[PDB]
């Protein structure tokens, strides 16, 4: 249909669950949450526009001496985006890996949405300055009684809203709770958040895939395999192409776009992968199911899991239904006993 | 005192709410109102930058002709200024001048926070890039039955929470409620609202004063004597020095600092001066009031009037308790009868 | 369907700088000092607007810093001025407020132009938040001498343009030249003092004087026996109305795209005036007689001044042609006995 | 107390430009169509980024505009920049992509210089939003003729500085000159491409290869019986990892501050690789020799190309001293029979 209106009008995220919250009769309690990270997907927004050199340490008031010498603007992210979350009044259990363990939150800025995330996606290598932003997670906190570090090892299946944040150029929060995904591209002339394509569902047929091919002899004969059908395409097909961002959200956004899939598993070097799952291989999987996504580890569906450990690790591989799904039929070509 | 620490901290909006708001047992629903202005103090924040020239129609978008050829952009601020309070679904009688009369919230969007604002403090001399932004006002609705235009027709006194907002190259909103006063500098490159000078307290010897003193013939010798004062100080003092910017606020919120003192009533053209008092000589008087600041029409104090109409109008004149209350003792010099 | 989005042909200062010299082989070396000027500017601006991330609010703690009455923010943007600019080389000699005596740019460098300026005057009424700004002139020298303070020492009547700004709802620098007045808007989406408000003269007889009536007991029998005849008209109608900003700058702006009546006379501490000729006579007067607005001092002119020190007040006062004429006509009358 | 904010001695290009020209009196017109070419670039980073109040995000509607296969912000990106340079005169000659034919500035301006380009390279990656960015060199030819496209035909080693920038976590514009490899990084507060990231040269053999393993059946040769080599480096120990944006632009970045091994081989569709000299080849490329990194395209070099249309593919492959040598050594024992 054809109708594109002319301006007067935004669309924020605040309206996002001020709107959809009410018609769920509660309390806009679930809202208190994300704005305080809303207030994130622009605060480290820029961070790295800056983050390259002469910004950081004196260049923007940088005195809270965390580490050995390997980081602190990281530290700093998350070192707001802590008490943020008790600033919120609402917050249960702040699961964060920055800490071995969560930080349990005091009686008084206590709810019932336990707040999950990795306030940062492995910037580490910001040195080129590729596609990367927050992440996230959260439950409507099953339990009851004092809460310890425990809720936060949940299912991303009785996960309600698992997210992150990009910032490529375009800093757009894609938004989504238990019913679809809405992606919200900021206004900094504004620094207000927009969202701009109405409903997210997960491509069926894409071409380029995201896994580290620079990792040929220790990846196994199961997933060095799926890899033999794209480059050698068998019944007289294309070669898929590739674009490895390196990052997890950088090539899990392109499969909101395009056609790409990711394929995570087992490293050989690490037994899982490489991401700390319950704010890792999670937020991004969570909402690529939303959007009719099938997300999985390849050799387990990702979001169905007895959390043995916060900060526990795991594989990812999603994207179009008929391509990532594909590896069913390959992890059932290579099939010996 | 001294310790004026180092970063990883901001002071927002949503916080003041969210915060001191639980701390009254609440819903959080007197909140789901400001962020939309708050939204707003940064929204047309940035409209007059480009507000001169070659920024506005076409080239911004504008197409909802409205006016005949004297304006737009400002009937565009209020033009999503107003479903924005739709979009925040508590909104009740939301008042604007820019309509004859308000326009009561359909059943679904409705609260119990009627916000009477003037969508603009008249920007009309636009042409200079002067002291000016946005303004508001609120009532935590006494009534209940089915609300008519009705309730705006409430006084300061009766009135938690009337405001403006301050763009002078810092957008500045000093939010307060029935307790105190506090600015909150925003952050573009965050746009965030960052608190600034906590708590207000009205200055009690000022210096500067504001009216209009390109007036002087059509003036009263009431106003024509606080005048004589100042210009010729009596037992031997110094001249009070004055900036008329001619806004109410970029005078009325100099008043917030070093001393200035409105002074403005019937200007005989008009038999009470200029000000559509219910979201214009008043949002200020409150806010000066709460600040231990003596707000007053110089005939009657600013905020206890029976509202006998929605635009109507009204004078104000406050500042330093010794010298604006200095006209009661000047309105009682000039004693005949 | 058709696709408009922005301009793609933009009239970048650095644009007009580079085309306007054009109408005798302009050498390309004036915009030299010009973007090297801009820069700082440019920059000054959100000095007032922003904070960086921390300035003075949060460092150290409320010291009783009450050695000095002049604050800090008047040597970084001051000194950032006179670092930009004297790497362009093109510099001569300096003359500012905010520094002392003259200083120079090594015959390692050097161009043609000598800038006398004030880094952001006004700084003070920024506490009380108003959007001031900034005068600054230029100029293109007669010597072969090494740069003595007899040098700078020249009357309007001799400069190459006249320039300053005002960091209010969007900075627009302003600068005079031989073919006239020009006014360029900052566009912060890419940091732009662009041509978006091309010539510019104002109205006749503009109905709006200009100055601090506070300031009544102090000015010369002129201004007095001349105030009131603007007070009303003594042809019975239009009386002026006043928006005088209060702060310097801005009181030749609004003026300036209206038609006003803006002055300065010698009271009792200012038995010579009190606005520099090299830094506000020179720049904004030398902006203004060449805007086709009358520009005055006292008896005499700004355009004919010869300073005793680089820093010597010289009055100002100026508005449109019939508007100042009266009182050049005020004088001519008044040369009484 | 002490009081700290920023810099006051800024080093903006214009400054290095104002001041590395000096080896030898630069005369001072390079930077004329630098800050010309500026602008542009630093407006482009908003295109991706922001929509300015609407973009093709609203104006219409989703009509099926499938006529043609290219995005629109190509052009309106394009034609600025071909608009802001002309207006510096010191064009000569002019080659993208997002144009056909060379088109010049008449001898009513003209300069020195013949800048070919590609108006923001990537476009389409954009919209899987990836942080991508632009290549864009610039000549100072040798030419009594009137600009034929033979004029524009020269190679790497013979220009006067490469350029381009990449609209990522925040835009910095890039450029190669007889002294070295520098890297300016944009300031939004005031739109500044600043020399923050002086020097730059890679590491020596640098353990991260480079390109779309995807395209695996496509390359010659070389780079397969090439590929294991780095997979497991034959020294059995430290194999290669990839962080292969996807997107040309920082195929060469994210390297250039790291070492890796970043390529083009030509295959079916491309019997000639793909990457134009004019605008691939010479500016990246000529940027990278110069980095102190080899730059290789097939068989032969970059540096040494001489087109039949100023839109000929001219292949790449480029990185660390020991990661290519190896390569061209690969080709040197490949020579094969
Ligand atoms: O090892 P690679 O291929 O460079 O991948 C980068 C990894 O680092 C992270 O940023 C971890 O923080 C992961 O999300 C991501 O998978
Ligand atoms: O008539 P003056 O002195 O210029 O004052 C401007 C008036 O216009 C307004 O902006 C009205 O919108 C008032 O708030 C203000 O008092
Ligand atoms: O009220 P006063 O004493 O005339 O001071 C205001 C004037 O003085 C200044 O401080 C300097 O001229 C300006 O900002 C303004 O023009
Ligand atoms: O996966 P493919 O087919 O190699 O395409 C990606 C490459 O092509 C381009 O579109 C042009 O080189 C680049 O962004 C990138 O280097």
């Amino acid at each position: 249909t054809d109708q594109a209106a002319f301006d007067t009008n935004i669309v924020t995220l605040t309206r996002f669950v001020m709107e959809q919250g009410r018609k769920a009769r509660g309390t806009g309690e679930m809202t208190q949450l994300l704005n305080s990270l809303c207030t994130a997907v622009k605060a480290i927004s820029t961070a790295v526009r800056k983050a390259g050199i002469a910004h950081l340490y004196g260049i923007a008031g940088s005195t809270n001496v965390t580490g050995d010498q390997v980081k602190k603007l990281d530290v700093l992210s998350n070192d707001l985006v802590i008490n943020v979350l008790k600033s919120s009044f609402a917050t249960c259990v702040l699961v964060t890996e920055e800490d071995k363990n969560a930080i349990i939150v005091e009686p008084e800025k206590r709810g019932k949405y336990v707040v999950c995330f990795d306030p940062l996606d492995g910037s580490s290598n910001i040195d080129c300055l590729v596609s990367i932003g927050t992440i996230f997670g959260i439950y409507r906190k099953n339990s009851t009684d004092e809460p310890s570090e425990k809720d936060a090892l949940q299912p991303g299946r009785n996960l309600v809203a698992a997210g992150y944040a990009l910032y490529g150029s375009a800093t757009m929060l894609v938004l989504a709770m238990v019913n679809g995904v809405n992606c919200f591209m900021l206004d900094p002339a504004i620094g207000e958040f927009i969202l701009v394509d109405r409903n997210v569902k997960i491509k069926k047929k894409g071409s380029i895939y995201s896994i580290n091919e620079g990792y040929a002899k220790e990846f196994d004969p199961a997933i060095t395999e799926y890899i033999q059908r794209k480059k050698f395409p068998p019944d007289n097909s294309a070669p898929y192409g590739a674009a490895y961002v390196g990052s997890m959200v950088a090539d899990v956004h392109r499969t909101l776009v395009y056609g790409g899939i990711f394929m995570y598993p087992a490293n050989k070097k690490s037994p899982k992968g490489k991401l700390r799952l319950l704010y890792e291989c999670n937020p991004m999987a969570y909402v690529m199911e939303k959007a009719g996504g099938l997300a999985t580890t390849g050799k387990e569906a990702v979001l169905d899991i007895v959390p043995t450990d916060i900060h526990q690790r795991a594989p990812i591989i999603l994207g179009s239904p008929e391509d990532v799904t594909e590896l069913l039929e390959i992890y059932q070509k290579h099939a010996a006993k």
